[PDB]
């Protein structure tokens, strides 16, 4: 148990969209994959608009030169920053990219739950069911859509014992 300078009470922001898709995939999903750790580990969050939360989930087009260029729908599709005295829970999305919901592309409700966890304080891990897989694992059955010992001891080690 040792979270964001042992703070439990987390402030998220949403500063990024989506112009393929409704608004209801994009703060929706920020928030799912906010609360889905909130599901999993005894967290506390709020949703603001200020100037910047805790978590700020930002877009990035392909004016991007803060780490890589626009790819289009390339493999690469996000980038977030976690244990850090500003950059402390800061996330990027793709702007020029598919995102969907459905995995039919881009499934922005996927990766923004892997940004969240990695914002939250974790990395990457190594089991195929685990959200904080290292490897786009775009599935078509959201029914199987769970976490996994890998990634429960990642966020355990964060919001737990
Ligand atoms: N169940 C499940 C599950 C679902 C999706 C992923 C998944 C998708 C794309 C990813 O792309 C973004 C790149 C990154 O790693 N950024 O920090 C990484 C992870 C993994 C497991
Ligand atoms: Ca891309
Ligand atoms: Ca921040
Ligand atoms: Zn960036
Ligand atoms: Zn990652």
């Amino acid at each position: 148990g040792i979270p964001k300078w042992r703070k439990t009470h987390l402030t998220y922001r949403i500063v990024n969209y989506t112009p393929d898709l409704p608004k209801d995939a994009v703060d929706s999903a920020v928030e799912k994959a906010l609360k889905v750790w909130e599901e999993v580990t005894p967290l506390t969050f709020s949703r603001l608009y200020e100037g910047e939360a805790d978590i700020m989930i930002s877009f990035a087009v392909r004016e991007h030169g803060d780490f890589y260029p626009f790819d289009g729908p390339g493999n690469v599709l996000a980038h977030a920053y976690a244990p850090g005295p500003g950059i402390n829970g800061d996330a990027h999305f793709d702007d020029d990219e598919q995102w969907t919901k459905d995995t039919t592309g881009t499934n922005l409700f996927l990766v923004a739950a892997h940004e969240i966890g990695h914002s939250l304080g974790l990395f990457h891990s190594a089991n195929t069911e685990a959200l904080m897989y290292p490897l786009y694992h775009s599935l078509t059955d959201l029914t199987r859509f769970r976490l996994s010992q890998d990634d429960i001891n990642g966020i355990q080690s964060l919001y737990g014992p």
